[PDB]
């Protein structure tokens, strides 16, 4: 299952979208 990450997805994940919450954009990583 995916995670919202800052600053970037970790190794083995790709970004598919963006999370917007708690005042930040997050990489949506799966
Ligand atoms: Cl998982
Ligand atoms: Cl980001």
């Amino acid at each position: 299952a995916c995670y919202c990450r800052i600053p970037a997805c970790i190794a083995g994940e790709r970004r598919y979208a963006t999370c917007i919450y708690q005042g930040r954009l997050w990489a949506f990583c799966c």
